């Protein structure tokens, strides 16, 4: 019973350090490139016709 709650215990901590070995991974350059897919993204389809609207353009 409170065995299996060391096992996750023990699990945790490699995930901290996973955290760690991430920035090592220099996401900076990926990161960059987020923000630009944020701008497309307010770009949706969906925005440029709305829900309500039934008689827009043709």
């Amino acid at each position: 019973g409170p065995l299996g709650s060391i096992k996750e215990l023990k699990m945790s901590k490699d995930e901290i350090k996973r955290e760690y070995k991430e920035m090592e991974g220099s996401p900076e350059i990926k990161s960059k490139r987020r923000q630009f897919h944020q701008e497309i993204q307010s770009r949706n389809m969906r925005e440029n016709v709305k829900r309500s609207s039934v008689v827009v353009a043709n």
